[PDB]
């Protein structure tokens, strides 16, 4: 759009894209996402990271040169004793060990330093926990936004909300670093993080500006999986209602149950939450180039039983609201896709394009209820029709 600085990974190589004139490189070994080739990794214990080396344009040293950056990051659970009060670096712009700024991690926080040549520094921190049932920020992509007014604040927002702010009046000259260095230094602990579209900006971005780089740089088309990577097909997944959180889904007879709780997973003083890895698992099919999963996509959901797959039918012979999910051994029915943010809905509808209704619950059991087409509830997560898919991985290990 207008950034001083994009940094995207294009045909096997990081680039600047603003073509304002960055170079980057690359050092040992960093993982490149294959869903998503904007998606990188850098690790703690052996050589791996990325280098931006500055314009010199945009190498700011004056004491009046509002900027900000924006990135997504995404940090595995903590599960170390090693882990708990060990602040590491993870992007570096700081000059001679003295003026510039850094984003570092430690447990439960993401840190920002931004410290002119005579030393005086702010600091701002984001503050999140492991001794919760369900977290939004977890082993999840968090997008950070860091602006800076150096005649007013400077401020954290995360997915797209204000967390902080400070005044930034005690500093006077910042002369960033030549360059930025996206490497894990200070880590005690065999660790790696995820990064995806950083860029800077030689302005203070706005509220409005940020809340649109949040819902348009992950391609707004394609729902999103539990950890906001790409939701896909054929891919086995474990399944979360976001208004019954606590709660397994489970096979019954040919019904699926939502009464059983899902149990908690800890491990003393790193963490405590609500087990992610229960109940039955899921698979979606296709109704043509790629696995991606977007809005408006016609599929089937179907259970995967010690290896045989259950198509979800809506039983619409009951006559009420609510038609209850049965399981049929793989039709008659199709479920439109979409998502409302990183929320998943599945619209159950005949052959002919009627509305059956969309996925949710009633009571005990899974059903597809017109009565959501009316009555959702418009800025949260709480609907019984919302849905997230689970798919076990190494950011995140359970009992």
């Amino acid at each position: 759009d207008n950034s001083i600085l994009d940094m995207r990974y294009e045909n096997n190589k990081f680039i600047d894209i603003s073509g304002y004139g960055s170079n980057i490189s690359i050092n040992g070994d960093v993982y490149i996402y294959s869903t998503n080739r904007n998606q990188f990794g850098i690790y703690s214990s052996k050589p791996s990271e990325v280098n931006i080396a500055q314009n010199n344009d945009i190498i700011y040293n004056g004491r009046y040169q509002n900027f900000s950056i924006s990135f997504w990051v995404r940090i595995p659970k903590y599960f170390n004793k090693v882990n708990l009060n060990n602040e590491y670096t993870i992007i570096d712009c700081i000059r001679n060990n003295n003026s510039g700024w850094k984003i570092s991690l430690n447990y439960n926080k993401i840190i920002w330093t931004l410290q002119d040549t005579a030393g005086n520094n702010q600091k701002l921190v984001f503050n999140y926990t492991q001794m919760i049932s369900i977290s939004d920020y977890i082993n999840k992509w968090i997008f950070v936004t860091i602006t800076n007014n150096r005649l007013g604040n400077s401020r954290i927002y995360i997915n797209g909300n204000l967390i902080d702010e400070k005044s930034i009046s005690n500093l006077g000259d910042i002369h960033v670093s030549d360059n930025i260095l996206f490497k894990i230094v200070g880590c005690n602990d065999t660790r790696y993080v995820g990064i995806r579209y950083f860029k800077v900006f030689d302005t203070e971005l706005g509220k409005t500006e940020i809340e649109t780089l949040y819902s348009d740089e992950p391609d707004p088309s394609i729902l999103k999986d539990f950890w906001g990577n790409y939701l896909l097909y054929n891919k086995r997944y474990y399944l979360l209602n976001l208004l019954r959180t606590d709660k397994s889904i489970t096979q019954n007879s040919n019904f699926l149950n939502i009464n059983q709780q899902r149990g908690v997973y800890q491990k003393p003083n790193i963490f405590s939450n609500t087990r992610l890895y229960t109940g039955v698992e899921v698979i979606i099919r296709k109704n043509n180039t790629d696995n991606f999963v977007r809005k408006n996509d016609l599929a089937y959901i179907n259970v995967v039983d010690r290896d045989v797959e259950y198509r979800l039918y809506a039983d619409i012979s009951i006559a009420k609201p609510e038609k209850i999910i049965k399981l049929i051994r793989t039709l008659g029915q199709i479920i439109v896709m979409d998502s409302i943010g990183n929320n998943c809905t599945m619209n159950f509808q005949n052959n002919n394009g009627g509305n059956i209704g969309l996925l949710g619950f009633h009571s005990n059991n899974l059903v597809a209820s017109s009565w959501y087409y009316n009555n959702i509830r418009k800025n949260t997560s709480s609907n019984g029709c919302f849905w997230s898919f689970i798919s076990k991985e190494h950011g995140w290990q359970e009992n």
